[PDB]
């Protein structure tokens, strides 16, 4: 009932069944601790992963006001602007990308395997920037030159992360509250926090459909401080289109994304091997490998609420393996 | 099908689409059953045998899975997730059938996730006879203390092709189809689906587009299997067994042309990602029998997508 409102959005179809919510016994054995994953990676479009939800929204919205062409931001491997892409070539609309390096390697598979790739075979028209120092900004001008063309541009945020794209993970909880019914008593949910439309989503939504769950957002670029206006800002905005009130703190781990955005570390890099070998499932050196680090970490010092069952929600990222192999 | 013993690695049908768009670009109506789209590490039609496969083997009390393929097989690649997921070793019989010393080719896409998965790696110069040369691997293997169960490539057996009558199955009950086109390499998807279609859907069409072998060497492998599948089933298998093999010159493993056009087609039309070995020469097959009115009729066509994207990062920029 509470989440009701979420009805008078206009929403695209991408994903179609609720993904698989799993347990992981080899990898829960070795941890000590129950583990369940919530399988996103799984989504049904070019490789999957969070932002398809988003996307749903976004691109219902933006067919709505009759534009043609997706016009977003993100880093040479991001995973959100492959599926940006991918949702517009199947819908027939033009797609422009702004990207960074953000990292300034020049190895070769960094540079135009993975995700970038992917771009290519999708038709995206692709235009670099030095650095995205305004996202938004940078977006606008772009749009502008865009619009100049005659295209009816629409913009869509870093990371898909608006009030409207995060309505996305909000119906994620809903999901996950039907998939746990009867059948796990979740204390912990841990995510990867970027562009914070996931956690922001997955905040308002838990906080009304499993008020003593405990979730915890793993930084990927920023500090706590840095991070956590953000995805308050968010968590508010998504309560007020949805007529609710959102009083749950927002939880952030910083320990384990340096040194910095897209820059693989150890810990990184051993729970990607981890789980690769445990259970057969693929994390990634940006996102998911350094959320698992801290989901690992945060067992072995006590850091969650209790010893109860933990939920990790796979965001995806997988196809970036490709690119910052054999190193960048 | 109910009485052999099954692990549960996909769940859900997956899903069977219309190509909108795609279908407005060659003038037909297309469907795609999105076998590429099974949840164990990237996916493909390979998991479907393996639930038969493995089953088996944990039956056997095997603490081992062997088999071979290409250094880039998603075939090895899903058995070797398989084998990680539920704590069995595997070894990887490798060979490289392009003869490449590309960087990507030899380290990157499948064969980087064999890695990840801790898989056990054994060259070879050529797989001449593969289930020979397995069943010596095996016996070593052996000797060193472990239990090991073979699984044959493609894992293409009877056993392994039961997978495929169940994806039939779903097929039947997603689907005015008139034809489905679908890869055809070591035979067991091919023969699988024809067991599972003659009884399900009597008035479509089967193509099989080869990926390695004439129509001349593929139709006697398919048909045998055709035919054992359908004893186990204790079902009757009268249909004939339909190739083309003019898509995937120069040879198994070698992007060409058209194949490659293809990706782009369904990439840059329908946001889907074939594979320069196997799904992009099938679907190049199919755009050409639409070119060349080489099906039976004009009516739908559905495309059997069995995997194998990860390869576009091996073979990228080139091999
Ligand atoms: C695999 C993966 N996981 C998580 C994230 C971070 O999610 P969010 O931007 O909603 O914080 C991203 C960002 N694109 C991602 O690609
Ligand atoms: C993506 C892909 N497509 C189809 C095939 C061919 O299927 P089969 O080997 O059962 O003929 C394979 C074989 N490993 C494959 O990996």
């Amino acid at each position: 009932m509470p989440l009701h409102h979420l009805t008078r959005f206009p929403r695209l179809e991408f994903i179609g069944a609720p993904t698989p919510l799993e347990y992981l016994p080899r990898l829960s054995d070795y941890l000590g601790r129950e583990i369940y994953i919530k399988r996103d990676d799984v989504t049904p479009i070019a490789m999957g992963g969070n932002k398809l939800r988003k996307l749903e929204f976004l691109v219902a919205d933006a067919l709505r006001e009759g534009a043609d062409t997706l016009i977003t931001a993100g880093a040479i491997q991001s995973n959100h602007v492959r599926q940006t892409a991918a949702v517009a070539a199947k819908l027939g609309l033009h797609c422009v990308a702004l990207l960074e390096n953000p990292i300034g390697t020049t190895a070769e598979n960094y540079l135009t395997n993975g995700n970038r790739l992917l771009l290519d075979l999708f038709n995206t028209q692709i235009e670099m920037c030095d650095a995205l120092t305004d996202p938004d900004a940078q977006l606008q001008t772009l749009a502008t030159r865009i619009e100049a063309q005659g295209f009816r541009p629409y913009v869509i945020p870093v990371g898909g992360s608006s009030a409207l794209g995060a309505m996305g993970y909000v119906e994620s909880a809903l999901e996950i509250a039907q998939q746990c019914e009867e059948v796990v008593g979740l204390s912990s949910v841990v995510v990867a926090s970027g562009s914070a439309g996931t956690h922001a989503g997955l905040a308002v939504g838990l906080e009304h459909l499993m008020p003593d769950v405990e979730l915890i957002g793993v930084t990927v670029s920023r500090s706590v401080a840095e991070q956590k206006p953000k995805v308050i800002a968010l968590q508010q905005a998504i309560a007020g289109q949805l007529a609710l009130t959102a009083t749950a703190d927002i939880h952030l781990w910083d320990d384990y994304f340096a040194p910095g955005y897209g820059v693989p570390n150890d810990a990184g890099m051993e729970a990607v091997k981890l789980l690769a070998s445990l259970e057969g499932v693929l994390l990634d050196p940006v996102y998911t490998g350094k959320a698992m680090a801290g989901l690992i970490d945060g067992i072995s010092q006590k850091r969650f609420n209790d010893d109860g069952p933990i939920l990790f929600i796979h965001t995806g990222g997988a196809p970036a393996l490709f690119a910052y192999h054999p190193h960048v």
